[PDB]
DNA sequence: CGGATCCG
DNA sequence: CGGATCCG
């Protein structure tokens, strides 16, 4: 894949928006623009992008075997790099050039874990789950852990989340 | 099928 | 830090 500009990124984005589906038991299932989510460094407003992220929401557990396994994109061509249920890497191509899109998949009750998650960048998520761990928590892309066991929380957003979590809100674009 | 190498 | 996917 090519490197894009965050302009590019961003038309790439709006494209896709009302052009994702999925193939559930033989039917097109399109997947709603309020369940994708731009996230990583197109997230962050970085300048350049080596790839463009989003994050797919997925309402119900039962279609995650479905969703990415059988992803769908109206019009442009691609290639699959890998794919499961819960990550798939495409390269499409846009413009007559070939980029790398990645796909991330969310449920519902996991989705302000994943934005936190998947908008990084590494070193911001390495430096605030390595102050969690010393104070016996696990936090991943899917929840808060305490020996091994779901920590529910009384939050909604992103933003909720990591107040809750003990740090400061900072916009995408300051995280680092 | 698991160490290697991806993903944020 | 923590997790996902598959080449070999
Ligand atoms: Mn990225």
């Amino acid at each position: 894949g090519g490197m894009l500009t965050l302009i590019q990124g961003k038309k790439i984005v709006n494209h896709l928006r009302s052009r994702l589906a999925f193939e559930y038991n033989g039917q097109l299932i399109k997947i709603l623009s309020k369940n994708i989510v731009a996230v990583g460094s197109l997230r962050r407003e970085e300048k350049m992008l080596n790839d463009v992220d989003l994050l797919i929401i997925v309402p119900e557990k039962k279609l995650l075997k479905h969703v990415l396994p059988n992803i769908r994109i109206k019009g442009l061509s691609f290639s699959v790099k890998v794919c499961g249920e819960r990550k798939c890497v495409l390269f499409i191509e846009w413009e007559k050039k070939t980029y790398q899109l990645d796909l991330f998949t969310a449920l519902a009750e996991e989705k302000p874990y994943a934005i936190f998650h998947f908008t990084g960048p590494v070193s911001y998520l390495i430096r605030i789950r390595a102050a969690l761990k010393k104070k016996n928590y696990k936090l991943n892309q899917y929840g808060l852990f305490k020996n091994q066991t779901l920590v529910p929380l009384k939050i909604t957003t992103e933003k909720e989340l990591i107040k809750e979590l003990g740090f400061t809100y900072r916009i995408p674009k300051k995280r680092l």
